[PDB]
């Protein structure tokens, strides 16, 4: 291959408009490759390559897929040194963004007619072939710095902003009025006297979390699978809730149902407070994993809900002349909060018993043990260990995941902003001062291939040595 | 940070030595100064082999729960300040920070069931029964189960993960230990101490990447043979004799 580039031969493609690169690739000849990539010719090579193609795409996605480790050497080639002195100042680092860009750019004639490519072409490529030692590559990093820096973190902190505008006033309403009080525009009516000091904070937030709730509203209508989310059902509940914890400002009502439906709104707004924050990767993997354990938890409801009917039963029986035991329902919310380890032994079991109050003191002992070893033993040490599975099956695959999470937001972003912004906001290159403020497998798969070579070498030998029996002289050594 | 605490504190504990001195302000210099002391003496621990490994492994576990507290800061929030309202007439909830501490500390499991929630409600003293009764039960699934079992299996990842290790980390921290402090010590005392050999009398008081290896080697030299072998025979071919079997 090197001879003949060396000489001007054509770059053209065949039948199946696959070039001799895609034909390199496909058999993962890592040397072949490597000598198209270290010499001259190498951007016609690139360029050549034909959209419409199923078969034979883009020669970056191709290289993704069959031989990362060339793809390695190409980002390798991608980072310029100035000095090449780790101590200097003036010693920067510039990184191109050459080969992560739209394929679509690299032919010149582009026709586009049914050809829609994604954005972050590579990084979905590498995503979706687990290429982990891709992925941390400096320039990888620094081309998604980047595009966090141009327009993610602003796209996101807004989000933020709009939530936390009515999020902050609730709290600041909750925490500077004392609940069970009616409240309005003009202050606290405290009954009637009417404490007027602080109405302006009050006035400003209960305006403030009415127009967050309006708007709400409007955005949910209009995004109206809707009612199969949770996040939708949240949010319906905060706004359904926090227009009638504020609705004195126009309408009278009574201060039960109003603190009533504070109470609720304050619960869930900081329960949904935290689907916000998984966007961020320093702290999006803890809600991953709570959101697994909650599954996992919830799925043995079906199945653990009956040892609580047992025992909360029978305990209603046993103890019925005790009040935490003197009614079904209450009987099974004191087993329920048993579970953990408070018993109370002393008070429910050996005091009565030396009493004399105990109707069954034999069977209510036997109960006792039996709970004792059935739930907070055994039930509890169960979910022990299925929180230790879960948690070590998350921790397997967390840089992956923590990767994909930022692709697949900037991935999001880029397919509803204006094409001029993207223009104008866009890089192709980033410099830095430094200074300034699975293994086996391969393994095991490159020796077969090496047998297989070695294989058909042997058979093309054993022809030859046949060729030559049958060819030879044999005068002295006949029969 | 913990030396300058320990110092300005206790240079203030034994002031009256001086000055004169509030009795107050001693002691409440006093209970901080002795703390501190005692929890910085584990950095001094840390050095030696047979009880270094058990500072690696808590710090460890404490940077992986500091690293959680911007996430898990808002479950208390929403629990804390719901329960405020619920539960507002009883002392441990009667203001926003006195609950959210009691919150934080129901996060074992001692929850408190027949104090706060049965006997209130058999005297028709809560004010919302049904959803104070809602709220312990989504409170005992959200936090004393699923938060520490999460806590739980987070530490016993990292307690593994440093086992794996145990054997050379251990070894580097004392080969690390020794050579930094041979760039300080004289060079004539070095001279006088070192020694060349030692004399010990008893009595007195991975693998698999490895052979793959070596045999990715040796198929390659076979693949080398095989083909020089080839090329001889080729030449064999094109040298010999042929005259009764030509065509
Ligand atoms: C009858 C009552 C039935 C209750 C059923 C509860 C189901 C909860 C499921 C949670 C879940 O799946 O979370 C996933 C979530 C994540 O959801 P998600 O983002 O994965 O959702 C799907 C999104 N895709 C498809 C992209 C993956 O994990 C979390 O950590 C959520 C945190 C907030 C959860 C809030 C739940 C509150 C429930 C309270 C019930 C009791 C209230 C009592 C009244 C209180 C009054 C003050
Ligand atoms: C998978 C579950 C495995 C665990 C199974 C657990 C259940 C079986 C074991 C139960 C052990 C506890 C038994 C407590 C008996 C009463 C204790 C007591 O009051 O002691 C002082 C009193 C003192 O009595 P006294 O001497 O004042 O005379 C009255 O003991 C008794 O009242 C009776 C003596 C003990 C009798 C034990 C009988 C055990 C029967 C077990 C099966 C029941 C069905
Ligand atoms: C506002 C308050 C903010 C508090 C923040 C605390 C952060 C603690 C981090 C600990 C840590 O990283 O340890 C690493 C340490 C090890 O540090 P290290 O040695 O790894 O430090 C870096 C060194 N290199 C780079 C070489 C690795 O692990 C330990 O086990 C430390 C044990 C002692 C820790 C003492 C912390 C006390 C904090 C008390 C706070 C509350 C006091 C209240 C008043 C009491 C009055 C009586
Ligand atoms: C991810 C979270 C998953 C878990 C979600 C947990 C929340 C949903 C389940 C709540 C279960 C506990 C409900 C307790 C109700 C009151 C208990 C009580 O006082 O019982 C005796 C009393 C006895 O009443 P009475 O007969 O004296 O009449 C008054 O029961 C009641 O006061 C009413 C009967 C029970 C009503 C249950 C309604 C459940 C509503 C659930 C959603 C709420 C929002
Ligand atoms: O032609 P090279 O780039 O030098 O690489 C090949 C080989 O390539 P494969 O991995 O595709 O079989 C290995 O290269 P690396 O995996 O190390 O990059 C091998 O490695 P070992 O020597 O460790 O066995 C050795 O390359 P290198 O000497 O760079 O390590 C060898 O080439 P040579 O045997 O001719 O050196
Ligand atoms: C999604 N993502 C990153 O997060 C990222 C990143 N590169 C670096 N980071 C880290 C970062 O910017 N972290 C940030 N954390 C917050 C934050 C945290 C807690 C809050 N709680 N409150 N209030 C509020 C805000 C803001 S910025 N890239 C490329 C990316 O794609
Ligand atoms: C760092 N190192 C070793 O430790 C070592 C070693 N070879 C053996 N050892 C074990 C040893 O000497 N252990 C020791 N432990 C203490 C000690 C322990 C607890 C204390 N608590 N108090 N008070 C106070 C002192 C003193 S000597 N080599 C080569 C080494 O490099
Ligand atoms: C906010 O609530 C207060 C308390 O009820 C309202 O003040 C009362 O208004 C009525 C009607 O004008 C008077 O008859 C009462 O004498 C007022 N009470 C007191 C203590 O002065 C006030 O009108 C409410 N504000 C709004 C905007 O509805
Ligand atoms: C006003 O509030 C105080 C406590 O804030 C209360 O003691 C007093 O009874 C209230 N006044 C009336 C008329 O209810
Ligand atoms: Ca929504």
């Amino acid at each position: 291959v090197a001879l003949l580039l060396s000489h001007n031969a054509d770059i053209v493609l065949n039948k199946q408009q696959a070039s001799f690169l895609h034909l390199a690739l496909h058999n993962k000849r890592k040397e072949v490759v490597l000598t198209i990539i270290r010499s001259k010719r190498w951007d016609e090579c690139l360029k050549i390559f034909s959209h419409n193609s199923p078969g034979n795409k883009c020669p970056i996605t191709e290289m993704i897929e069959y031989l990362p480790e060339c793809m390695k050497v190409l980002l390798d080639f991608c980072m310029l040194h100035s000095t090449e002195d780790k101590s200097c100042r003036d010693y920067y680092i510039e990184y191109n963004f050459k080969y992560l860009q739209c394929p679509l750019e690299f032919t010149k004639k582009t026709p586009t007619q049914d050809v829609i490519y994604e954005p972050l072409t590579a990084l979905n490529a590498m995503v979706q072939n687990n290429r982990i030692e891709l992925l941390n590559h400096p320039v990888c990093k620094e081309y998604l710095l980047m595009k966090w820096l141009a327009y993610g973190f602003r796209a996101h902190m807004m989000n933020l902003g709009s939530y936390c505008l009515g999020l902050i006033p609730m709290t600041i309403l909750v925490v500077n009025i004392k609940p069970g009080m009616a409240f309005n525009s003009t202050g606290i009516i405290n009954e009637e006297i009417l404490d007027t000091t602080n109405s302006y904070l009050i006035k400003t937030c209960m305006i403030l979390v009415f127009l967050s709730s309006i708007f709400g509203y409007c955005k949910e209508a209009g995004q109206i699978n809707y009612f199969m989310d949770i996040s939708n059902v949240l949010e319906w509940i905060i706004y359904t809730t926090g227009i009638i914890f504020v609705l004195p400002l126009f309408v009278e009502i009574p201060a039960h149902l109003q603190w009533q439906c504070g109470a609720i709104a304050v619960y869930f707004y900081w329960m949904n407070f935290l689907l916000y924050l998984q966007r961020f990767e320093n702290c999006g993997i803890f809600i991953v994993m709570l959101e697994v354990i909650l599954k996992t938890l919830l799925r043995s409801t079906v199945v653990f809900i009956f040892l609580l009917l047992a025992f909360g039963l029978s305990f209603y029986i046993l103890l019925n002349l005790q009040d935490p035991f003197s009614s079904p329902l209450l009987s099974i919310i004191q087993t329920f909060s048993m579970m953990l380890g408070d018993i109370n032994y002393r008070e429910s079991f050996l005091e009565p018993y030396l009493r004399n109050e105990l109707a069954h003191p034999v069977l209510s002992f036997a109960q006792l043990v039996s709970f004792t070893i059935f739930v907070p033993i055994v039930l509890m040490n169960l979910l022990i260990g299925l929180a230790v599975g879960d948690i070590a099956e998350v921790q397997k695959h967390a840089s992956l995941k923590r990767i994909a999470m930022q692709v697949e937001l900037h991935t999001s972003l880029e397919k509803k902003l204006p094409l001029w912004f993207l223009r104008k906001v866009d890089q192709k290159s980033t410099i830095v001062y430094p200074n300034k403020p699975k293994s086996l497998e391969m393994e095991i798969l490159k020796q077969k291939y090496r047998l297989k070579d070695l294989t058909f070498l042997l058979e093309k030998q054993h022809e030859l040595i046949k060729l030559i029996i049958q060819k030879m002289e044999i005068i002295s050594e006949t029969e």
